[PDB]
């Protein structure tokens, strides 16, 4: 509303990075929408990367992140404090590294890889592997690795320490002048972060949780204009344990709060903790009004709200596709019951050998879908392409896309395919495509068991390229008028203004 | 006899310390008696403590140790030699510690606890925890602890070294000027002391045994006026392996030489080794003439003698106690068959709910006596108070004390209670209270099985406060005239003079 | 032929050393023969010893190695290169060792054994054990050993590094001026040599195999006059993987290519790899024309040749031996079926108690032959003397020697005994004594099962000292005229000239 509002939204996820999607791409778009309504919506991360500036720069150039959206990082905050406490490069650090490397001889392995040996004792001193903009230096003691200095543009940003099993047990972070501002213990057995020492402020913290809580109380002004939104479930404790009294906290659950493949009536451990404590924050936000009603009818909480996702209606291809191409662009995870779909490919091709499948994306169950299509020799017909950073250009050469799951928040990947004139085929599930797919109108829906009824539907479409177009043009105009943005945006503000 | 005798007794136990009793308190009193007869009786210990001066000072101020009694310590002997080899403080040591601490930043944990990090590399350097008179400094390498310097009044007395599992594998002891005089290897797996290097005399020793044998040959003049008395069974090898030809050696066995809870006819492993070699020293000393006769009738040894213990007849309360208070002040050990007594409390209270129990002292089987009285909910009635440094003031508010065992040397803890006008109740056993308890005269004795006959006897006393007094006044006057000191003292001298 | 031929033979075995025999003694003699025919035949080794000069010097003085025969060593090659790159002693190395030893105090253990402790901290610094011409210095860190410097004539030739389990994980070799020329990683778990760094030439090598291949291409001129002969089966990959195009390669198999105690028809793993690749080198050389025919009738290889061994007909004793002395001078290994011979001693002595046995040499199954003759109490009669560096002087006091095996190349140890007027007794086997023992003529042969038929034959000889002499004099004159050297030598040259 107000073009000069002091409202601001801090969206919290553990890490940002390139070549993902789903929850993050939803966060990127949500930031874009809020910025349009003159409300700054930025992102807060809590992990360390020495090249986040290069990653954020990439995410914006590659058109995945609105350029107005900033990422706040806990380590970038304390680094910048450190930067303004010193006004002289930390040469003693580079002298420390230089001194351990002198009186050594060099022996090359390959192009930018060399080892160094003391010319007096013959002792193994260092291993240096340098690219062109980054460099690592591994120091050795008693022929075991003890330390690694990491470089970016000839500058140290991290020092790692290694135990007896050659695993990290300690990290140090150096500012842009070479001064250490943060160091922390690492449990080598699981990689969990322990005690964290903020050297620049001479303060210690029990763990990363205690550090980021302290960080948010510094980053986020305790005003009712400050709004915290936690997408990732692994960041919720950070938002919940702050001593904010005025600031708002909204937990956004993205997934089904039901345990995967459990008929007990049990929930996800983390996704339930959020729900239980809904009456202590400003309310948990789901996506379907169904999932609201389920949580209503399970937990004693008077504070759940349903808000869908902003959709970006990009532009459909100039044409369609004629050749019997079916695709499944997704990340391979057992929760999607892909086992209960590739046994529809098999059920299709035998009635029509010209139907082809292009599988994109990666995952854990990729390598056993791989060693499964050749057991049946559908390598002939089915292809596991790979991860595509161009989801739409791979989408615009489909006749239709296919997907399934037993657990979803809603339809993200199915919706954005319907825009590109593509009639997707999926099951009816708990929370998802019971609303944006109208069966025998612009797409198809099947009970999540009748595995050849889906195999029946595909042949009603791929063999009818003139009917696999009207269903596509009735897809896009279906998305557009159904949820919009204003309907969704006013959901958010009325929650804010209260 | 002779007020100017050159006779001296060295009583040997591994360690002395505060808040114990039994064998040690017997040693403290025996020293007091011998000093009265103009024969110096001192104590020799073989362990290391940096605060033994403070402990001995406490033992005397707190009236547990005769002030004339000295403690000789093997490490205090070599420290004092070291003290007179140097006449200039070892500043290079404190410089060595200072240098490793400079260029560091401090980060506090609590009041006197801080960690230190190198301001150039961010490396974890040191952990310092200081009280007000003592201080520890833990140094780190590759984020693992390697060394600990221990301070007392700002002075180093010990440096410890740690292995990969963070356990001690090496110790160093510094004199009062900061010079190392003794270092030794420690087996981290069991804490056993290995090779011991006497740096001040440039001599090495296989273990602590070889070190203390050498020490006794220095400490104790090889004359017939020198008398060695080994109370602790764990110190006997130290006395036995010396090359003394004239000096006397007397091993004093305090306990039953029968294996605990074994009906085989087997003995304690250590207590038998002493017995087997009785014909090689000046004789083993037991406490009961019974235990003498048993050893006579088991081993071929013509050299066993029976001598009881000196009793200190202190002063009884001004009054008694009326309220049904029963106490067991003892150290909780399975050899005392406490299981076979707390199931007499149960057998008592049900006939008289006003009988109360106060349990003092500590032990291993305290925590399962604890979770046992509440299973039966005698928390109502039975109390595990705690260790009492005031045994008599806790004793002087009893009507009677109670105890049992299947194995004893004699009655120490039962005897000193009879002084304070208290009729104790105990079983008849191998070696013990068959002599200082006269049943139905001043106390009570039961077969060590009839667990409710004891429960019968208590009610014959606690419900008769006028009969639980005559039995008390017949207790003290019973101890006094029965064994005395002169009868016991002349036992010792006639052994000496031979 | 040509007294000025540029032909040269490099005989390759992994290591040479004192107190062995068999394959090596065969190599020593073969070098001697070839040198007589004006063809230099030298030996190449691939292991490290700091005292090989002293060992080779011993092998020649003790008359086991022809003085014209040289040993080439891969580490001696790179050391000599290193020697000529520096013209100033590496004092900084000895300064490095001196500095770590100053400010220490000495504590002796025995004659030439002492430990050193820092006089400031008391820290365990070093352990030095010196003989009179060699010395080791073990340095310690956190009371664990980390390094060992090895000395010969006050000069460092090796530095070893130790891991957490106190095992070698790194080696460094110093030239005769104290400069490191080679360092290498050691797998502590098995002692296998990994990455090898040639510091003097700044080159790295995957392992010892890659190092010695490179070494042979430097050592051995790629000419048809250069001839490589690989005796040891463990050195064959080194000869086979060189990029020699003109040089000749001859693999000499010494043993049975049949798996020990396997009736499957399976071969030795290594000895087969040689055979399989016979068509890629200049031919594999066996010893018996039988073993040739077997390999012919198993593998598809058109390139196997049979050449026997050069025999050194030394000089027989002035006399014989009368006293019933039977000997088995050998190295104790289960492949010799000694179990199937000592149960003929037993079968002999019972018919003649005066027959005695002298067993020389060592082995793995010595200690259970030991605890076997006393179970039967033939200690009376059978003796395990020990390893004899004087094989012939121990041979010249026998009436006859005895041996057996199920696997041999031929008869080495049986043949050289026949020279000294001794009728040996052995079984007929695969590849061996079916040719140099003529039964009931100068010796005896039995089927390798009839264990008392051999026991029958001995008594036909030891009880007939006038018949145990003619068989001896028919032994020596049997060896002499049968194979000679010229017959064997021309076998070699005709292989060379082709
Ligand atoms: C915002 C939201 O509701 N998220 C849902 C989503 O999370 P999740 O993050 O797993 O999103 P999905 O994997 O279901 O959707 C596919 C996503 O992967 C991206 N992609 C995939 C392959 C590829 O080659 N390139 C590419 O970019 C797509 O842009 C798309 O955004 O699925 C979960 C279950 O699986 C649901 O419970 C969550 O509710
Ligand atoms: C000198 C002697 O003969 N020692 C006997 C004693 O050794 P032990 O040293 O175990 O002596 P006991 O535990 O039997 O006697 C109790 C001792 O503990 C002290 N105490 C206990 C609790 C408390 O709160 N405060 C306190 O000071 C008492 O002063 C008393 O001296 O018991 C052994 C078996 O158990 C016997 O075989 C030994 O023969
Ligand atoms: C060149 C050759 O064909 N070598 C054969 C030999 O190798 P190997 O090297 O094992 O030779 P053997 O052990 O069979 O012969 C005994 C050797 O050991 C030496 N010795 C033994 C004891 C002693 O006290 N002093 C002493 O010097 C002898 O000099 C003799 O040379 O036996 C293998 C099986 O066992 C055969 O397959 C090999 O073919
Ligand atoms: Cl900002
Ligand atoms: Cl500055
Ligand atoms: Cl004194
Ligand atoms: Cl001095
Ligand atoms: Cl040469
Ligand atoms: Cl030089």
């Amino acid at each position: 509303i107000d073009p000069f509002t002091m409202k601001k939204i801090f969206m919290m996820v553990h890490e940002l990075d390139v070549n993902k999607g789903g929850m993050t791409s939803s966060m990127f778009n949500r930031s874009k929408e809020f910025y349009d309504a003159d409300i700054p919506a930025d992102i807060v991360t809590f992990d360390y990367k020495g090249n986040y500036d290069e990653i954020i720069k990439a995410l914006k150039k590659q058109g995945k992140m609105d350029r107005r959206t900033k990422m706040y990082n806990v380590f970038e905050y304390f680094k910048q404090i450190s930067n303004n406490k010193h006004f002289k490069s930390n040469k003693l650090l580079y002298k420390h590294i230089s001194e351990r490397l002198k009186n050594t001889i060099e022996i090359e392995e390959s192009k930018g890889i060399s080892r160094y040996f003391d010319i007096t004792t013959g002792t193994y001193i260092a291993y240096i592997r340098k690219s062109k903009s980054e460099k690592v230096i591994d120091f050795f003691k008693d022929n075991k690795r003890i330390e690694r200095f990491s470089f970016i543009d000839n500058k140290v940003h991290m020092k790692e320490t290694f135990n007896v099993d050659n695993k990290v047990c300690y990290q140090v972070f150096y500012d842009e002048k070479g001064y250490p501002y943060i160091s922390r213990n690492i449990n080598a057995n699981n990689g969990a972060v322990g005690k964290t020492y903020v050297l620049v402020n001479k303060k210690e913290f029990k763990n990363n949780l205690a550090l980021c809580v302290y960080y948010l109380e510094k980053l986020i002004k305790d005003s009712k204009d400050s709004i915290m939104i936690c997408d990732g479930p692994g960041s919720f404790p950070k938002m919940f344990n702050t001593n904010h009294k005025n600031a708002q906290k909204y937990g956004v659950i993205h997934v089904n709060h039901h345990e995967n493949f459990d008929d007990t009536g049990a929930f996800k451990k983390s996704e339930k903790y959020i729900i239980e404590n809904a009456n202590k924050i400003n309310g948990v936000i789901v996506l379907t009004e169904a999932q609201r009603l389920d949580i209503l009818n399970q937990f004693d909480v008077e504070n759940i709200f349903t808000i869908s996702n902003f959709v970006k209606i990009h532009n459909a291809p100039k044409h369609f596709q004629t050749e019997k191409i079916v695709g499944h662009i997704s990340r391979m995870v057992p929760t999607k019951r892909i086992d209960l779909l590739i046994e529809v490919a098999e059920l299709v091709v035998k009635k029509d050998n010209a139907v082809k499948f292009h599988i994109y994306g990666e995952g854990s169950v990729k390598d056993k879908i791989a060693k499964m299509i050749e057991d049946k020799n559908l390598e002939r017909n089915v292809f596991l392409k790979g991860y595509t950073t161009t989801p739409q250009k791979c989408l615009e050469d489909f006749k239709l896309v296919v997907s399934t799951s037993q657990y979803e928040g809603q339809g993200l990947s199915m919706i954005e395919a319907m825009i590109s004139k593509r009639p997707v085929v999926a099951f009816d599930i708990k929370y998802g495509p019971s609303d944006f797919i109208e069966d025998n109108k612009n797409g198809y829906l099947i009970e999540n068991h009748n595995i050849n009824d889906m195999a029946d539907k595909i042949l009603q479409l791929v063999n009818n390229d003139v009917l696999a177009a009207e269903f596509g043009s009735k897809a896009r105009e279906n998305i557009i008028e159904k949820y919009s943005t204003e309907s969704i945006l006013e959901k958010w503000l009325n929650l804010f203004n209260s």
